[PDB]
């Protein structure tokens, strides 16, 4: 059936803002996963997972009698889709069980791993999500094999449909770089926001870059991709060597034996895929990646044998039975056990990417240290494993259950505990009046609070106004935040704060984080009043102020908004049209299309644009909260044309006189062009809509102010 | 950006079940359009519409100084997408303003007509939907030009995103038949559910079939398409001749002058399209279809000149200025006025499809009768216009406002007014006990109520249990309804009814319609009791029994469920896979995926399958309401394979012994295959879900029983 996507393949797609509706959700509207999980008998679940590790099923026999390696790989791929650039991917929503990730080539046979878990999932039901189970199972695997984890948090709620993620533009799975949809340009520059070298891989090609078995070159891809998943060199080495302490790869026969991935398989395969015509098709004959490497002499026990082997032998380039490049230890004895035949042993083997850990000079140093001091290796790996598997979970307030580690880690963007009474409704009305009496304008107040709150992204639950990190490096210096103007607003607000806090009893005080948001609330209330409306903007206190020392400046760089359509801002020129960047930002803020529409139309007339740009400011009463954006945008008496100077800026002229009335960007005019957005703009641009516009604006403003408020969940 | 649709273009699409969520809706949850409309000052709206008719805008000047003809076309296209096969299309959701219909070639320049209405839409706001406005405008245009309409009903609620409709498989706009995705096969057989001859046309090609200007052959397409939009020969003739009493076509210059349709146009076009480089691009130079025909001597007034011209001249084949085939009156004077230049007149002209009304023999007779008896033409056209523009509105109880015609028409599937007291809760308990004491089984009770209620479709709001039409021709004879078994259940229910009604006082009685539904409710209660649960199923009385004479047997044929996955029924072999037909049926029933899932798993174990097929009956306690379907479907101890005899039937065997445990169809197994459906099945197949299964099943059962209950809405 031909679809709108077929006819108009470059039209903006709004359906990403309307996923995860209550329609698609099988749980009741009141279902609260955290409360279900808090009553889970986690210990009982872990005992069952422990038994499962050594209970082989005949439909996918356990290598060495132990599923531990398979489940570690399962949990590392669940987490390993994560990208720091947008926060999308990762383990936090259990997306491995949906398309496309369930059918990526790098996820081959993890369908088997998930199916082995069904009996436990079924036993415990809604009290443990798939998302949480995947990770837990990886932890229990590590534990069953002698490795002490750093901890575990539950609370990843299950999702019920595929997430909309840009994974690349290639039309061919695993396409080598340099094709018509190359993810690479320049000197091997991987396009943002991607974090894998080929479509359908987690990070890198285990044979080497585009299949070239050079460990030195492979190290460069490893460092790049892993950095793009928020891991530095120490973490990266700890993770790869840690992981490859266990289990094995599967390449027993030619890859052409392997059938359709799960989304393409026949209905009778019942959600499984990669059915193999090679011999028994499983167990000793398994084919997964096409490589056939077993790293250690005890694949089902934690050890330091990965680095003993890596450094203790010289390595020779060879081929697996499927024809993949891989490496074998020169002159070695047959010391590695066979996965199924107790009478066979094999020589030590490695992947090209394993050898990177020795032949890249910076890795080599860390690898040597870990070799010489395997207790440091153990600790770095435990920490990296926790980070990897929790990096997208958000603030510590979301962490559930009895195994949460008490140590606070810098990567968590931590927020200190609140240890004093909070302001009440009377205090909030007093602080709003002081803020307005200071002479800060509607536009400054709205802009500052917008800047603080709108760093939130729902993809990994980073950012937001909690912490008052806007006052710290690097936020205070981002161009979108107008550093000079921001500093003056913050200095006035801090004097207000100091005077309020100095006047209190019983330890009551207000944080700057809370006051920045509250002051924005006063902006919006005043703007409403300037328009003849009496409204109270809701406000919830309880934010706390983080220090500079609790704020990793490099990790915060990925939250910089290089595009923010809500402030009509684009830092440079990109290949993605600005309206597409608007919808992307809306999705990260968890907004629907109506919310995005209302929000943007309001922000325009409040003066939230960066640099005081008049683009899209379609009102003659700036700083009054009215629906003027929509009434004026939709006025057919105005005709619009791209300017000579800039095709992305448009002049709106009176159709009869030619007089210049307004200017706007693509982000402004999309609301009068796109047929679905214009239908929304019509609702708010109607003569009966001013009260609705004000109410809906205040609601979405409050929603944005609270996005990171998991302490109130 | 490569999507799941790109990777797996034949995968079932569930997102059609989760369209129109509260996420995409700009109105509050509680917005009730009927109530807004009932307060609209309709008289004031119609005054404003009357003024608009002759208020020419320079950006799209009015032909002859009067937009009436353009607005009639605009309303007839709004309505004219309707297909009787599925009820999809029509005017009832205002979908002309969304993709793809906003940009179909047959809808060219109706973007201008809709933009002309914006100031009125804006003025009256949510109190009049676009959907209602487009139709009302067509009525007002007719009225402004001297034609008395049969009436008007409001109540078409606006929608906020494109409807999911199969419009064809062609990848080229207007593709002629016989291409790789031909909608035609055999002796010009149009595939169901399509009701147009080319992709992007309303009904037929105005030049003739595939562009061949044979009026007789064109008549065959007109009769077939129009029958597929629920119109017979008399209605068809009255509509085409009525419509083409007004206005003109637009073909002043070559079509290559005309640019991008709205969805492809630049952002500066602000939602409009087909911008033309021919001369002024509008008014006297307008190009819309490429034809250049003005039918009557008074294009802005109702007249009887269409048929005078059609029969009064002989016609000669010629070409418009754009090169299109069209007809000119042999030897005629220049009597037709020019749309802009008072000093020009033109000869009478016609389309090939107009000439069909004279050269098809069956049409010719109607056309003559209308020519000789103009009052019959007038009345037939008024009636057919009301029908065309209300055919997808559903039962009369949804009709709003002061112009609703009092006459009840056969095509409305009318239901008599209730004129007696209704049964109360005591009476319902008494009737349920009688139904259970009669010996009717759970399977009979459920199957019959399912059969009665599940004819509803939300596309045009036809069908459902009201009316008790299951007891009449043709429903009583449909194979999916099991005529013999249905008759025995109905006869028992009717004796129950007779004895209950014979015992009452005042005039209380129960309808058969109500008793069929109630009896189904008792079945579900009994099934629940068979499983150890104490459940009361909600029931709302007030359905009435329609007569045979109130039930058009031909128009009812399109509600026959040739595919009903809920009863594991497929009447023949189709080119669409059965799981796709299941999702299609669920959409028409207004079900979400979780609802479809729960519903189907329950029906299977209650014995609702046609013919007592054991396919999907995965339980050893049939007629007990349990989640066995899910627990057994997801049991990995069973392996499935398509049978040798039939690739659409699967055998589920013990993995260890090879013993046969079950059989199933594609509809059954899809719930264990598709990754989103399987996620849903997991919820209901978990150990904690038997109570949630039972309660969600009752809720969705009740929902289906009430789909048509607009008397309670
Ligand atoms: C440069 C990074 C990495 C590459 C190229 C890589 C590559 C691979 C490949 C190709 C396989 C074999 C799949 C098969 O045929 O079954 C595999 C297995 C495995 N990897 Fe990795 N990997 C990397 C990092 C990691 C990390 C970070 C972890 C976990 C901390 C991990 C844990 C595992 C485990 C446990 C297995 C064994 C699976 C089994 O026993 O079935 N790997 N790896
Ligand atoms: C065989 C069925 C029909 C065919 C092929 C057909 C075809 C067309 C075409 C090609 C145009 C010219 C479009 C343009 O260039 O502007 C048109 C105009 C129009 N049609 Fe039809 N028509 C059909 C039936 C109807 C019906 C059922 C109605 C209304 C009851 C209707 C009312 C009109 C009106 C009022 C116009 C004039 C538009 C204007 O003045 O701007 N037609 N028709
Ligand atoms: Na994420
Ligand atoms: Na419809």
């Amino acid at each position: 059936g031909t679809s709108n996507r077929d006819w108009w393949p470059n039209q903006l797609d709004l359906s990403i803002l309307h996923r995860h509706s209550s329609l698609s959700d099988p749980m009741g509207k009141d279902f609260n996963y955290a409360q279900a999980f808090e009553k889970l008998d986690l210990a009982a679940v872990k005992r069952d997972l422990h038994a499962l590790m050594t209970t082989s099923q005949d439909w996918w026999p356990a290598d060495f009698g132990h599923y531990g390696g398979l489940f570690i790989r399962m949990a590392w791929h669940s987490a390993g889709t994560y990208r720091t650039a947008d926060g999308r991917g990762g383990a936090g929503e259990g997306q491995q069980r949906f398309a496309p990730l369930n059918s990526w080539p790098d996820n081959a046979n993890l369908d088997k791993a998930r199916r082995l878990l069904w009996p436990i999932k079924q036993k415990y039901g809604r009290a443990i999500s798939w998302a949480d189970l995947l990770i837990l199972t990886g932890n229990v695997a590590l534990e069953s094999m002698g490795f002490k984890t750093f901890g575990f948090a539950g609370g990843r709620a299950d999702t019920w449909e595929p997430e909309d993620v840009y994974w690349g533009s290639e039309k061919i799975w695993l396409e080598l770089s340099g094709g018509p949809n190359s993810r690479y340009s320049g000197d091997r520059q991987l396009e943002n926001p991607l974090a894998a070298v080929q479509m359908g891989l987690i990070y890198v090609n285990p044979e080497g870059p585009d299949g070239n078995p050079d460990p030195v070159a492979a190290a460069r891809d490893i460092r790049d991709t892993f950095a793009r998943m928020a891991m530095n060199d120490e973490e990266t080495v700890a993770l790869i060597a840690g992981g490859h302490t266990f289990g094995k790869t599967h390449g027993a026969g030619p890859a052409s034996n392997v059938g359709a991935e799960p989304e393409a398989a026949g209905i009778e395969a019942q959600g499984l895929g990669w059915k193999s015509a090679y011999r028994t098709g499983k167990g000793a004959d398994a084919i997964t990646s096409g490589l056939e490497v077993t790293w250690t002499t005890t694949p089902t026990q934690w050890s330091h044998n990965f680095f003993e082997n890596l450094f203790g032998y010289e390595w020779e380039l060879t081929k697996s039975p499927a024809g993949a490049h891989q490496w074998v230890a020169k002159g070695a004895d047959a010391v590695i056990p066979d996965a199924f035949d107790p009478s066979k042993k094999h020589r030590p083997t490695m992947l090209t990417t394993d050898l990177s850990l020795r032949f890249d000079p910076a890795y080599e140093k860390i690898s040597r240290r870990f070799h010489e001091n395997p207790e440091q290796f153990a600790d770095a790996f435990a920490r990296a494993w926790f980070k990897l598997t929790h990096r997208d979970m958000g603030p510590r307030a979301r962490y559930l259950g009895p195994e949460v580690p008490a140590e606070v880690l810098l990567w968590q963007d931590p927020i200190p505990a609140v240890d004093h009474p909070l302001i009440d409704a009377a205090d909030a009305a007093e602080l709003k009046a002081k803020v307005l009496a200071s002479g800060l304008t509607v536009s400054q107040l709205v802009s500052t609070a917008w800047a603080a709150a709108s760093t939130f992204r729902g993809s990994d639950k980073r950012g937001g106004a909690n912490g008052a990190r806007i006052r710290l490096a690097p936020q205070k210096d981002w161009e979108a935040n107008q550093p000079e103007q921001l500093a003056a607003v913050l200095e006035t607000l801090e004097a207000i704060r100091t005077a309020f806090n100095g006047a209190q009893r019983g330890g009551k005080q207000v944080s700057l984080a809370d006051l920045i948001v509250l002051a924005g609330c006063a902006g919006v209330e005043q703007a409403a009043k300037n328009a003849g409306h009496a409204v109270t903007v809701p406000f919830a206190p309880g934010r706390a102020d983080a220090s500079q020392e609790q704020t990793d400046v490099e990790s915060m760089a990925v939250l910089e908004p290089v595009a923010d359509g809500f402030r009509n801002y684009l830092k440079g020129k990109y290949r993605v049209p600005a309206e597409v960047l608007l919808v992307d930002k809306a999705q990260l803020l968890t907004l629907s299309a109506p919310e995005m529409t209302v929000l943007l139309g309001g922000l325009r007339v409040l003066g939230a644009n960066v640099g005081q740009s008049r683009h899209g400011v379609f009102t003659a009463r700036e700083q009054a909260l009215t629906n003027d954006f929509f009434v004026n945008l939709l006025d057919m008496g105005t005709e619009w044309k791209p300017t000579a100077a800039d095709a992305d800026v448009f002049e709106g002229r009176d159709r009869a006189t030619g007089e210049l009335k307004w200017t706007g960007t693509r982000v402004d005019l999309v609301f009068g062009s796109h047929s679905q957005l214009r239908a929304l703009a019509e609702v708010y641009g109607s003569a009966d809509a001013q009260e609705k516009f004000v109410r809906d604006f205040v609601a979405v403003w409050n929603k944005v102010m609270n996005l990171d408020r998991f302490d109130l969940a």
